[PDB]
């Protein structure tokens, strides 16, 4: 509770539940003072973000699915309703919050279980989605002088069992970090990403030996235990803050120190 | 002129002309004994493809447009006529060489130039295609414990002027050369890439501003000059070769050094 | 000026002038309501470390050349004297921000300008200093869980003209990270690194061609300009702080973007 | 058995024993065609070294304890005799093949284990010593546009147990394959390195927890293996080859795929 975010406004999308990572930064953000407007992508997924409205006070709760080009441009013309008019008109940030691939592709070997079409929604859905709210979101985020922030995982650089194309996804995700930022730098918006370690969330849930995963990464990792939800908040807080005016194109890990370690006691 | 890949067999997509990298990596492994099977997207690139095919003595020349699954299932199967079959059985290995955004998505801002659609054929086509080549082919690599290879750029780690949508692609692509070493690796299948510096191809005289491209690079590169067709076709060469049996997963640039220069003395130029 | 870290304390090295990095680091961490100490390497440098004494109100000013193992036991005694002890035990962090090489090895060509003693001199003070104090410390910072930071360069991964020895140096420096951390993560404690983008500093100053690269560098940064060194210090109090107590073994690029781009527009200039 | 280095030349430094990466590269370039003057660092060496020379039927055997400028001074002295004259002179390349730490360096805990002197010998006779010969040799290189070749380890990027001040030392190393390709790339000398996953040799076989890091890599590497030396040989014939004329600066991997793999089923 300091008051770092003090009247600055946030779009947060990928609130699905309480354990929801971006839950957890749209708590970071608001404990800090800052005011919000929350996404859902359809009616089932509302009923969370409506309980996270309420615990956060949120200005707006906004429909956006990231699929539909018709449903951003919507999306970000009610948000310029609230934020875009006035004497004190932008947004200081929008997070990117959204990762998905059809369930068959991250189920088996990779070779096997990857499809042309599978593919195409991993991109869609997980990467060009977050550019999609960079241009929808241009203008507000130049008005205040912004950033983006989007959520990746190593998957995108190291293998991962059953993640599959959901790492091509997340590499493609992160070269848009730093196209996005060479592209936005100029008007003085930034762009950024933070790598978490595995955390427990539905969609985590979702994936075979995820459970697994969170196990061996506790054995690996220099912390000897797992981030939760609110360390990446805090991390997303600094990097969304004007204390990350000098940072852009980065990529920054919230996994414990996992990436940094080929093999540890998993020898013994 | 060696022998190091006598009765060898590659498949070799990319040709579209003499200036293609997939033209010197054919020319590589001709030289060096290999027999190959050449593929074509389309009849107007096939002129190209039968020129590479007179000058190389290509075993066959198959379609294989990578935007259809029906196309490639076909493809293969020719394939499979050719060298599926026997006691000698298999390939020993497949070159991915292929790019394709639509043109609009490299023209300028990348925040504006960028479309879903764009996106969407990018990746279907530069990355994708690239797993789709190795689900047709896993069997026939298997048999002889052959490779994959496919191309990319320094775009998919660094920022590039107007590369844009294919840096998104090209990070993604590198992304499935690492899962589909995991994948394959099992079956004694190796898949790598090269990551080859600014070279002058038809799809490369399309980029705006790629002259003045090719021309900074040249001063920033520690060799004082950028790398030719046939260097790229060499460094292949090794890739798809038994010398290279203990490797799997990797991006090797030949860019005569580029990767490695943040800035150089250009500090003045 | 929040109040982030309210009683919470630093140890912070590599003061030399106004303009010293560790300088806007000890600022921010004196903003945001931290005690500090402050190290000298000599007494030359004991006048200037004294300024920022007086300007932050520091707890002690303590002697500490990291050249001498003594001299590095000494300076942790005299710390553990004022924080060692009580109920409130322990420090916080420990900034590490020290560079050295001999003038000669960072003067032109690399393989000429190279010497066994300059590389020993470099690797010594610039890379081992940070694993030295992190070996004093070690009690100290697991009492409060706190967390070792050290800044680098990209040269340590990229080549940047006549920084040579001291890219060596930042690499084994980077590495060390690393090691810290899987060492240190145990106890609780964290350890990070910032690569800050070319500033104005009295070492700074003292490299050929560095104004030229501030130049280059501010046409390359996506952001289109270079850093400050508040700039690093915001982000050096929130590598120290406990919002990053899920961050370890992490180096935090501070550049304005320059380490993601390979070339900009200058394609022209 | 391919004659790809007919009348090419090379130095082999860091023959120790039959099991030495160096033995095996020495193997390659012998096989194809090239011609060694090969190095030692000690009269107990010598012995080992004397082998390699009769198997490979070396042009000199020569004294070089990379440790002392005079040793190299004098040790590039002998090898301009055989290579610095006449009408063909200089040398198709030198590969560097050594690395040292004092032992309790590699034994336990990093903060613990790691001292000023530990690290100081480290990066002398693991680091520095590559430019060593990059000066010394540079003349000989240049005459005939040679290239220079070391080993490097994953221990440089990620944490590997024990292996640390090592670790520091190859990351070192490895910066100044960088900063030795950007210097001499202009008098056309090409410098690389081999990543080389874990093989049984005797340095190996000193480093604690070495054995089950060679179970371990076997059971996360994809090709379910760990690589021969007799593969880095022919990885480091290729670099040392005219076929590697546009390559520079580079890292090259042979480790069986084992660096881009995060977690396999060691899950299971
Ligand atoms: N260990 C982890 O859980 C972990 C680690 C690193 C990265 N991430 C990334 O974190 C982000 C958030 O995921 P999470 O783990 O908190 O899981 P989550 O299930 O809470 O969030 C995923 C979100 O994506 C949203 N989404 C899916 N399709 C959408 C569409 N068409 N339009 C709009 N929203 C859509 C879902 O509604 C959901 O809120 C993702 O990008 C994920 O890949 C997760
Ligand atoms: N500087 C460079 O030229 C450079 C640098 C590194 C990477 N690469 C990569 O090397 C590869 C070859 O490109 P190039 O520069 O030799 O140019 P090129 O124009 O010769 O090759 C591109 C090829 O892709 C083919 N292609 C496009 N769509 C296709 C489809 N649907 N089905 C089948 N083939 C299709 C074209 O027919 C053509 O042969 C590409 O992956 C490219 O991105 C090029
Ligand atoms: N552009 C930049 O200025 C830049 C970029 C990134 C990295 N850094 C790093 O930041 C750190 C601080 O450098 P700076 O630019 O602020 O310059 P500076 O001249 O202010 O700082 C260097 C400091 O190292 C100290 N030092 C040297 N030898 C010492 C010894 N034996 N014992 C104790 N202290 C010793 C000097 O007293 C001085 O305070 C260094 O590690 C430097 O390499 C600087
Ligand atoms: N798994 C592995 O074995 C592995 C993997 C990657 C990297 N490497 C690197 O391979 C290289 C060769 O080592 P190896 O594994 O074949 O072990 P090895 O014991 O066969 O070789 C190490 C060599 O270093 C030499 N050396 C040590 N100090 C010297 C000095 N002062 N002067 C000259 N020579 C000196 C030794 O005489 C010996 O020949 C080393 O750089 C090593 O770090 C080894
Ligand atoms: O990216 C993730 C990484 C981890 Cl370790 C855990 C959860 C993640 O998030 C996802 C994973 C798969 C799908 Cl289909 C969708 C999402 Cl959001
Ligand atoms: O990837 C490339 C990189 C460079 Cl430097 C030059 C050409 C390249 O190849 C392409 C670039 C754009 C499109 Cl649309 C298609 C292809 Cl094949
Ligand atoms: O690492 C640095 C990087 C830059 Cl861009 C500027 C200054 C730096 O700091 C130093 C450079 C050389 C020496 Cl001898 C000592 C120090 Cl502190
Ligand atoms: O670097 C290495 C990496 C591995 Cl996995 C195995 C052996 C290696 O080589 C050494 C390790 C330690 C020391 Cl003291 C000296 C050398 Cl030559
Ligand atoms: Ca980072
Ligand atoms: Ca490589």
């Amino acid at each position: 509770q300091s008051m770092l975010l003090k009247g600055q406004r946030f779009v947060v999308t990928g609130i699905a539940s309480k354990l929801s990572i971006a839950w957890a930064i749209a708590e970071s953000l608001h404990r800090e003072g800052a005011q919000l407007i929350l996404t859902y992508p359809n009616d089932k997924i509302k009923k969370r973000v409506d309980m996270a409205a309420e615990a956060f006070d949120a200005v707006a709760v906004i429909e956006c699915d990231v699929g539909s080009d018709e449903s951003i441009q919507v999306c970000f013309d009610e948000i310029a309703k609230h934020w875009g008019v006035g004497d004190d008109k932008g947004i200081d940030g929008i997070v990117h919050a959204i990762g998905f691939a059809p369930a068959d592709q991250l189920d088996g070997d990779f070779t096997q279980a990857t499809t042309r079409e599978g593919s195409q929604i991993a991109h869609d859905i997980s990467s060009y989605s977050f550019v999609a709210l960079a241009k929808a979101g241009r203008e507000l985020l130049a008005a205040r002088q912004g950033s983006l922030l989007t959520l990746t995982y190593e998957g995108s650089i190291s293998v991962l069992p059953n993640y599959n194309v959901m790492g091509m996804a997340k590499a493609s995700l992160e070269a848009s970090v730093r196209y996005l930022a060479s592209s936005l730098g100029g008007e003085g918006i930034r762009v950024n990403a933070i790598s978490a370690g595995p955390i427990r969330t539905l969609a985590a849930s979702g994936i075979k030996s995820f459970r697994r995963m969170l196990d061996v990464s506790e054995k690996i990792a220099p912390l000897q235990r797992n981030v939760s939800q609110e360390e990446v908040g805090n991390a997303a807080l600094f990097l969304l803050s004007p204390w990350a005016s000098g940072i852009t194109g980065e990529i920054l890990f919230v996994d414990a120190g996992f990436n940094t370690v080929a093999i540890s006691e998993k020898i013994m």
